[PDB]
């Protein structure tokens, strides 16, 4: 019976979320539903024993569904949006490849080691190819309402917006007129805002992952 979730504890300050964005999906998708659920905050610098035995890899976001494990969290967000109590949401549309591109090279943006000034001349035209479209839909990313593109991406656009921002504040142009204010509203809802981490620790979380 009902669903358990294993995610992210902050560096130092266990009883709080910090640096993982994949975590971040799985609380997205559960408060679009508004289902109930309950959260165990994991520590990944000290592990718990047990943690093993939900998850092989030792990673979060793990979860249980009906007590039975589930990792990954494009594998969780699979399951939740297909087999819940509550209307079904795995389909992807057109949107989902671009934001397969997206999805990769914004975590490559936060690991730009490789230089993020040549990146971000591919990723002005992928946020164009994404946004000229769903300025046809207007509120989401997967466009008219939340589906797999929103919960492939959503938490790692804030993550982008606060852990880029602590050395490169790199602006969305108001001709990305979907992006731009799609950032702002991930500040409201049930589904975007409840999930929002605590800004220092995530950037605290991500400086060892500019490596790692
Ligand atoms: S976010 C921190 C690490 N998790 C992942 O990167 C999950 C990737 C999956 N494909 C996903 O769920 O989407 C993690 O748990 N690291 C362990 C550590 O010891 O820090």
């Amino acid at each position: 019976m009902a669903l358990e979730i294993c995610v992210k504890a902050a560096v130092g300050a266990p009883n709080i979320l910090g640096d993982c964005p994949f975590c971040q999906r799985v609380l997205l998708s559960l408060e679009e539903k508004k289902i109930p659920y309950k959260s165990h905050l994991i520590n990944l610098g000290d592990k718990p024993q047990w943690f093993l035995e939900i998850s092989p890899e030792g990673k979060v976001p793990v979860v249980k569904i009906d007590d039975k494990w589930v990792a990954d969290s494009d594998v969780i967000v699979g399951i939740l949006e297909e087999k819940n109590p509550e209307p079904p949401l795995a389909t992807p549309p057109e949107f989902a490849s671009v934001g397969s591109k997206i999805f990769p090279s914004f975590v490559k943006f936060l690991k730009s080691k490789d230089p993020n000034d040549g990146t971000e001349q591919a990723l002005l035209e992928e946020l164009k190819a994404l946004d000229g479209h769903l300025k046809v839909h207007g509120p989401f990313i997967a466009g008219e309402k939340i589906t797999a593109v929103d919960l492939s991406l959503a938490p790692k656009l804030y993550h982008l917006e606060v852990a880029l921002g602590h050395f490169k504040n790199w602006p969305i142009p108001d001709n990305l007129t979907h992006v731009l204010n799609y950032i702002k509203l991930l500040f409201s809802r049930e589904s975007f805002k409840k999930t929002r981490a605590a800004e220092e620790h995530v950037i605290a979380g991500w400086e060892p992952k500019v490596n790692a």
